[PDB]
């Protein structure tokens, strides 16, 4: 065990059996950091900083996603909303920052196509490292993507530029030498 | 020492200073196998499974630089792929095969504008997690993001349905707590 990093990576998948749970011997402040320390300590291309993120729970979690689940309305396409409302203790959604990636469109009229695709880059590298890590912590997560049904339901207090990316709900190659 | 995913998250940035390192206990082929089972075990969303990536070294990684740095006129624009070249051991360049997507927006054509975003984010997924492990073997690594120009370069052993993304070169959160 050295770089054994990749253990931490291969020991990492989608997790649907969820329970409200702290989980034991760590509280809820542990996770406030562990996704704070990745957005602080990832890369986005040249310095834009665009990625952000927001962990809801409670009675705040539940109210988004019953707000989606009726948004939904065929009852099997809802199993997954009203199972992220009733079976988890929270969830981390993540954000991009389309003010700065507006403001690098600016002053570089001629880069102006890499810029919002080097800021997908960066938040799904946040998005990949706080969930190899909350399941390291001893939780289960996994993906989810109602963006524009999240986006909606989400609150005034948020900035209208935040992008919403992602919610984490959490509870070969080729090689020359020719 | 627990979930220190973190400790190798926070240890890792930018390096300039690379000299054709081995490095020292570690071979080519060891370096081959961190990047080859992050390809394999991150999550493509809906399975696409697009992830994909070439390992450049020798009179191979020079010729393609030196392609790179002669499309650059002006001096100050060739301080970077000259230095790639001839300061570098290698690069690791990453793909995201433009086949599975094209599919996905195929079937489902509702969804055909997620599809190059759940790419996007994938593929900035095995950038960080590849330079955040192969730091941690003891190798000096950057992002290089010369698209289209390494593109063209590129021989034609490569799918041309492969899209170049970029070039690894080895040598605060609201609560809402209410």
């Amino acid at each position: 065990p050295t770089g054994n990093y990749l253990n931490a990576i291969t020991n990492r998948r989608t997790i649907y059996n969820l329970k409200p749970e702290l989980p034991q011997g760590v509280g809820l402040d542990d996770v406030k950091r562990t996704v704070h320390v990745i957005l602080k300590n990832t890369p986005t291309a040249f310095n834009s900083q665009v990625n952000r993120a927001v962990i809801i729970v409670g009675d705040t979690h539940k109210r988004i996603w019953d707000a989606v689940a009726s948004a939904m309305p065929t009852a099997e396409a809802k199993k997954r909303p009203e199972s992220c409302r009733d079976e988890a203790y929270g969830s981390v959604i993540f954000f991009t920052d389309l003010g700065p990636t507006e403001k690098l469109q600016r002053d570089f009229p001629a880069l102006a196509a890499a810029f919002p695709t080097c800021a997908a880059h960066t938040t799904g590298a946040v998005q990949i490292q706080s969930w190899t890590a909350l399941e390291l912590l001893g939780l289960g997560a996994n993906l989810q993507h109602y963006n524009d049904y999240v986006k909606s339901a989400l609150p005034q207090d948020v900035p209208i530029a935040w992008t919403v990316q992602s919610q984490l709900v959490f509870g070969n190659n080729v090689i020359n030498v020719y």
